[PDB]
């Protein structure tokens, strides 16, 4: 079954996290977690659907990334038997430095997070799914109605994976988010730190 195979993938990531996300002891991997989530919101911006991305560092050391795009698709594709979103989130770099890392997908971020929450606003409805190291708590479900559209991912990195540098560095995220808004001109990126009230808005016209 997909369940056993999904778990086998998630377990591969957790056993050699460095290989997938980058170094787990110097902050490379930790901050790369944010950038992987951001990258898919950037693709949605570049295709002309999302105008703003908001990255928030919370006081409990989680990070959320939200966009105003179309929302990750929610329907169940006949081949997989669960939402397309859950497939994206769950189905599947050691010595790389900073911008030399290659992209590995948000299912890696999910595997290496103690908790992750996905909230999709799409087709008139608010949809929610929660994960613990990639394992959904329940099927993606409808929790309300909305005229808005977009996707939000919030994740709590696992301290079973990350050591030494365990708390996000505002300056690392600021530097790279600014570079990303330069490298993908037109897209507005905001960074908010709830620990100390700092905010920035990066946008090149
Ligand atoms: C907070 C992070 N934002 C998104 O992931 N936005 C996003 C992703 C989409 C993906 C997607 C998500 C993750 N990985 C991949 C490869 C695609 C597929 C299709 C649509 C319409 C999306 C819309 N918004």
């Amino acid at each position: 079954s997909s369940s056993i195979k999904v778990l086998k993938g998630l377990d591969a990531v957790r056993k050699r996290p460095g290989m997938y996300i980058g170094d787990t002891d110097d902050g490379t991997g930790l901050h790369h977690m944010v950038f992987e989530v951001v990258d898919n919101a950037i693709d949605e911006a570049l295709a002309g659907h999302c105008k703003e991305i908001i990255v928030t560092i919370h006081a409990d050391n989680s990070v959320s990334v939200q966009d105003d795009g179309r929302g990750i698709p929610t329907g169940i594709h006949p081949e997989e038997g669960v939402s397309a979103a859950e497939v994206i989130m769950t189905v599947l770099n050691s010595y790389k430095v900073s911008g030399g890392l290659h992209g590995v997908g948000v299912s890696v971020v999910n595997a290496l997070s103690q908790k992750l929450e996905l909230v999709i606003q799409r087709e008139g409805k608010i949809h929610r799914q929660i994960y613990e190291h990639g394992v959904p708590q329940a099927p993606l479900a409808v929790t309300g109605e909305t005229e808005k559209t977009g996707t939000m991912v919030r994740f709590w990195p696992s301290l079973e994976t990350f050591t030494n540098v365990t708390e996000f560095e505002y300056e690392i995220l600021a530097k790279r988010l600014r570079e990303l808004s330069f490298l993908n001109s037109g897209v507005s990126i905001r960074l908010r730190d709830k620990r100390d009230g700092k905010e920035d808005h990066f946008h090149y016209e």
